[PDB]
């Protein structure tokens, strides 16, 4: 575990991330996808080899030593509100358990379903709060990749309101 585990939030690609892992935002069929998916195809393409998995659900395989967890979150244009948040909050909880399983002392995670997933709606708070919902049992060092300005300012905002 990390000596004293953290919340931190980083605005750069999550193919640059500095942690002992890295989970894709994965369609479940193992495609290469857009996004946060093709950056991590480009870099760990090795990693896509049987990483098909259903939705609310995470598959890690190894690029070398370094592990990918595969956590597929629903998309929003097919989901009800309701069912889709369940399984969004399932996902982040298969990433706690991979997270854990595999020892690591921190991890770089994206907010699952807010991109081309979300079904064209603000989706960073209840994204945001499940990822909390999983990883706060953990004791890894939490680092939380976004593209957007104004998402940095919200997520760190979020992260030192409960410190
Ligand atoms: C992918 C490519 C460039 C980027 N700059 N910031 C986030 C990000 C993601
Ligand atoms: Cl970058
Ligand atoms: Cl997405
Ligand atoms: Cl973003």
């Amino acid at each position: 575990g990390a000596m004293a585990p953290s919340y931190r939030v980083k605005r750069m690609d999550i193919a640059k991330n500095d942690e002992e892992c890295v989970v894709n935002a994965a369609n479940p069929r193992g495609l290469p996808g857009d996004g946060v998916c093709k950056a991590v195809y480009k870099k760990w393409p090795e990693s896509f080899k049987n990483s098909a998995t259903p939705v609310g659900t995470a598959k890690t395989v190894m690029c070398g030593t370094y592990p990918v967890i595969h956590a597929v979150g629903p998309n929003f244009s097919n989901y009800t509100e309701s069912e889709g948040d369940r399984e969004l909050a399932a996902a982040y909880r298969e990433v706690a358990k991979e997270v854990t399983r595999l020892g690591v002392n921190s991890v770089a995670i994206p907010l699952l379903s807010t991109g081309v997933y979300s079904g064209g709606k603000d989706r960073l708070t209840q994204s945001l709060n499940h990822l909390f919902t999983a990883m706060d049992s953990t004791d890894a060092d939490v680092v939380i990749y976004c593209r957007d300005k104004e998402w940095e300012k919200k997520i760190s905002e979020a992260i030192q309101m409960r410190t």
